[PDB]
């Protein structure tokens, strides 16, 4: 290509874990760095140098996030019991993302990536459909416990200014079990709710938040009276002005009408629900390694775009060994793409967010020109009907096969203006 | 039938609200009464009449399905805002399937009614997949607040052996917000693992268990540690006898597994998530009025077969305004067909099973063949090409044509 893009500002790059770690230098070296000169803040979290930090360098990670306004991040493990026995962990470290969520807020958006040869396990959806998850609270920054005789759980609320305690006796615990509490704050409630209407219009799509108010009357009816308090102040004009809609469902109608439509909506999840139900929309769609994920926080300037699928285990022990692997690296070149193009938003860089669709558009039609890793062909043609190089191949193949198709589309551009 | 089937105990009935109570006493009077001699327990568990005792009705009823150990249950409204308005309530009750629940607790077991003419939304799921959801607990005990100022949440337990407090700060809340506190016990969790394990061998299928561990550690580890404890202890041995296994999973790991899957297992999920992926099986399998709903509770004894889909309101202002409808009834019919298979498989009375699964083989036949209601033909054609009296018929009709392949069905039986 020609001479690299010169980014104005830095982008902060947090490293992850095992095999996506090792196609996170791939595509940093082969697509990335050799078209655009973009000052790279860096952090591992990397499950070793989180130990080492005491999970310090994942707040830290959040803090430069919050000041430079753009990050992209690589899949990290939460660690379980045997990943304690495994790294000689001090301590079973929080999730990263749960820390990182926490401290910088707002709504995670995730969305498939559509490959129009990739079939789906649900032939009714058509048209694409967006989670906006929120990315704060419930039960991602709850208090759990186990009891362990009998006694007495109760909540309490003292307030700042002086007033009488208020308390609820949650239950009488006969013998053992397990009690937990969590929170939200109306403010980040707020933030999800103008994140969700304001992609809503953009996207020229109706919006649907699915709660379970019916059992939790206080909790969960605090989502759709602040929705629907926002909606008829601010945004009321503009849905009816665009021939779109805004509406509240109960949870288990919601993923059955979900199921049944032909798609096109964005669709408002707690936290937890964003969680499970962005799962089943990929899968349904294609494949797990087919989706998007990006943090937009509710101050409008920052983001955090990542690897949605988690790390792949079974492939990074091969790579120890100086084995070929076929693991897709779509979901890693994409949260690369919408970091650089929301840079390119912040900045006016008309060129940076052309080359970043540019890679988008190429990802897709790498695949869809039958080029593509052994999970994507399991799609097609079942898992154990497929030959090394003939329906599938390897992991840096894959990713040549796209910095010669990059190159070739570049080629096209500039070369008409 | 000449002369009616005995039955020798009696069983409870809790009836319903709106458009499904009409339907409701059309199966009682027509489909059942004329073939079986069985003394019913009457409970009104109708908006109104909860009203009227205070949901002391909803309670009585499940002391009633205690003593008894078999229940039949029509769908009834949880009301909202809009209903005690409607109704003019006292207060905003809970819900009665809540209510019961946490009484009796155990496992509410949902498995779908497989019509080879209905096509499946997710064309994968070969096989049926069954649903074991968690009774009691979770959300659906919990107590939840609005907080209108500044203020200190935490959570205090106070052991009743005089030992230590313990305190945790949950948030120091700036502005408002809101906050709430849930629980479950172990021996909830027991009970709902042992109805899973027996469950899951006698189907001749593998278990899941479903959970968010990795994030609730203490809370979700306390289910998969106790299912694994009880599984090495009781079930190991039966499972590899008749080629299974129980596993573990990430609920979020399970629900991408299981669409893309076969089906064919039993999957244990938490109250809570038992309650929305129950839906997502339903609606997948072909449409929600085709899916069982049975509690069965942790002595082995107690069941309650409930209606799963809700009292559709739509079709009841038509009713009330004189016009016909097309509800399906089917659900509503299998909370009958196995509160009564069980009655009988209890009591060792082979007549009141057949004839429950007969009931059960004539729904499913009756559709199969041609004949059904318009959101099940929708299934097939489409939901806008459709005909009255072509693809579809009404209620009143549909619920005549099964009496009628009953009738014959039976009549062929003696033979
Ligand atoms: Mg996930
Ligand atoms: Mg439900």
């Amino acid at each position: 290509a020609e001479k690299r893009i010169k980014v104005e500002k830095p982008v902060v790059e947090m490293d992850g874990d095992e095999m996506t770690r090792i196609i996170w230098q791939f595509i940093k070296e082969k697509l990335i760095l050799p078209h655009v000169d973009v000052q790279l803040k860096y952090f591992d979290l990397g499950l070793p140098n989180r130990d080492q930090t005491n999970d310090q360098v994942t707040i830290d990670s959040a803090l430069a996030t919050q000041k430079y306004s753009v990050a992209v991040k690589c899949a990290t493990i939460t660690p379980d019991e045997a990943r304690v026995e495994e790294f000689k962990l001090k301590k079973m470290w929080k999730s990263p993302n749960g820390t990182i969520r926490n401290i910088l807020g707002g709504t995670v958006f995730r969305e498939p990536i559509i490959c129009k040869n990739i079939p789906r396990l649900v032939p009714g959806w058509t048209k694409p459909i967006t989670i906006g998850r929120h990315a704060h609270g419930d039960q991602y920054k709850a208090t759990d416990f186990v009891v362990d005789r009998a006694g007495t759980f109760k909540l309490v609320f003292t307030p700042k200014d002086g007033s009488s305690a208020k308390e609820w006796e949650v239950y009488n615990f006969p013998a053992g079990g397990v009690g937990m509490g969590m929170y939200n704050t109306d403010e980040s409630i707020s933030g999800f709710a103008h994140s969700c209407f304001q992609y809503s219009i953009q996207k020229k799509w109706p919006l649907y938040l699915s709660t379970k108010n019916t059992i939790l009357k206080a909790y969960d009816g605090r989502f759709k009276d602040i929705f629907q308090e926002i909606f008829d102040k601010h945004y009321k004009t503009d849905f009816d002005k665009n021939k779109i809609w805004y509406e509240h469902r109960l949870i288990d109608d919601m993923v059955a009408q979900v199921l049944k439509s032909s798609g096109g909506f964005v669709w408002a999840c707690k936290n937890y629900d964003g969680d499970v139900q962005s799962d089943i929309l990929a899968q349904g769609f294609g494949s797990l390694g087919l989706m998007t994920s990006v943090l937009v926080c509710p101050d409008g300037k920052t983001i955090e775009a990542e690897a949605a699928h988690g790390t792949v285990t079974r492939h990074y022990r091969e790579h120890q060994k100086g084995r070929p692997t076929s693991t897709n690296p779509i979901a890693s070149i994409f949260a690369w793409t919408r970091g650089l193009e929301h840079r390119g938003k912040l900045d006016g860089n008309q060129d940076l967010i052309r080359f970043a669709q540019t890679l988008e558009k190429v990802c897709v039609q790498t695949v869809e020109s039958g080029a593509m890793t052994k999970d994507l062909a399991g799609c097609i043609h079942g898992l154990s009907n497929v030959k090394l190089n003939e329906h599938f191949l390897n992991t840096t193949d894959f990713l040549d096969t796209i910095k010669s198709n990059l190159d070739r589309a570049l080629g096209k551009q500039l070369e008409h203006h």
